[PDB]
């Protein structure tokens, strides 16, 4: 009945030596968290302790090479940071940048242990840096670490190995490292919701296309809904939600929901070009609260407006909190090739799933 929030300060320490004013910002964790002060929902949260994941619980998704190698970054020489970081894919590294890694997976453990317990219904984790596109064996797009799918991991390690695990992405990015982390798993459900447009958009793969099912023994428990068309809002994440999100989810019937929750989705982001206002997060965040009997952690990933970010988060923590839902636009229609790709991924995933048959 009770909503965890975990946020450390500490978090902020990660920053880009080269560009000040690269997008993701330390200042994103704290303003959210402002914000959760100042409309008095931090008041009404129990406030869970952050902490440092360990190399072991890092062992649960990543290889030891890649695990030794951002360790080792702890202790460079600036050159040494520019070195590696370009290395990967839209990476910049500091010295303090392994750590704060580590306090957002350690956050993410600790919020999924009260939900597991007891402790707390459900609870929100303000974390930086993001996870999803974080691989077994490599660091991609702002992500050093995947936050997400090493909380589903130790959710089962301290529970059972088949617990069944529901992992939900909202940011506007497609998380290549969770799909892959659970490719060919069918404890772990992933359904992901991600601007698309033929391969143009980051992380400009073909692996984000709705045929991407899963593999052998994990077929059908891997659902893509991806975008096509200019910007999407409100009206289409709803009807993906109505019609793919919550039937899946439901047949599945997950015990524990982790949401990826990039919010560069929303309205006056920079680096989304979508709508989605922070109201239509409220009312996927009050549709996903109806699983798991209510068994929900929403991991920050993305999301690069300051404002967006902090009002959509908010709004998704009034929802975890109890409030009720804001009314929402009159949608109108959808953008054609949003109901084609609604329409691709039931087609997609049909044989796999009864309730969308
Ligand atoms: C904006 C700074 C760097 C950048 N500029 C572009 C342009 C086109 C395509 C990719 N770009 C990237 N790299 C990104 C990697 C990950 C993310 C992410 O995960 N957001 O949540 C966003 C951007
Ligand atoms: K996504
Ligand atoms: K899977
Ligand atoms: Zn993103």
């Amino acid at each position: 009945p009770i909503t965890g929030l975990v946020y450390d300060q500490r978090m902020m320490l990660h920053h880009n030596m080269w560009d000040s004013h690269h997008p993701e910002l330390p200042q994103r964790i704290s303003r959210i968290f402002s914000r959760h002060e100042e409309l008095r929902l931090l008041s009404r949260c129990h406030r869970i302790p952050a902490r440092l994941a360990t190399e072991e619980e890092l062992a649960l998704c990543h290889s030891s090479k890649h695990i030794s190698i951002i360790k080792s970054s702890e202790h460079m020489k600036p050159r040494d940071l520019n070195r590696l970081g370009d290395e990967y894919n839209s990476i910049f590294i500091s010295n303090e940048s392994y750590t704060c890694a580590l306090l957002a997976a350690g956050s993410c453990f600790n919020s999924a242990q009260a939900i597991l317990t007891g402790q707390v219904r459900n609870a929100v984790a303000i974390v930086r840096p993001p996870g999803h596109h974080a691989e077994k064996d490599t660091a991609c797009g702002f992500c050093f670490f995947n936050t997400a799918a090493l909380t589903a991991r130790y959710a089962q390690s301290i529970t059972r190995e088949s617990l069944r695990v529901l992992i939900v992405d909202w940011d506007v990015h497609h998380g290549n490292g969770t799909q892959h982390i659970f490719e060919e798993d069918d404890s772990v459900l992933y359904i992901s919701l991600h601007r698309y447009e033929d391969g143009a958009f980051f992380p400009n793969s073909e692996d984000a296309n709705y045929d991407k099912v899963g593999l052998g023994k994990g077929r059908g428990y891997n659902v893509n809904i991806p975008w096509n068309g200019g910007k999407m809002g409100d009206p289409e994440y709803m009807a993906a939600f109505h019609h793919l999100v919550m039937p899946i989810a439901r047949e599945f019937a997950p015990e524990l929901v982790l949401v990826s929750a990039g919010f560069d989705a929303a309205r006056g982001d920079p680096l989304g070009g979508f709508q989605v206002t922070p109201e239509g997060y409220a009312h996927l965040t009050h549709q996903l609260m109806s699983l798991a009997a209510g068994r929900v952690l929403i991991i920050l990933e993305g999301g690069y407006n300051l404002t967006s970010i902090s009002e959509s988060m908010s709004m998704c923590t009034s929802m975890l909190l109890g409030d009720s839902p804001p009314s929402l636009d009159h949608l109108t229609p959808l953008k054609t090739s949003a109901t084609v790709s609604i329409n691709n991924v039931l087609r997609a995933h049909a044989p796999f799933w009864s309730s969308l048959r």
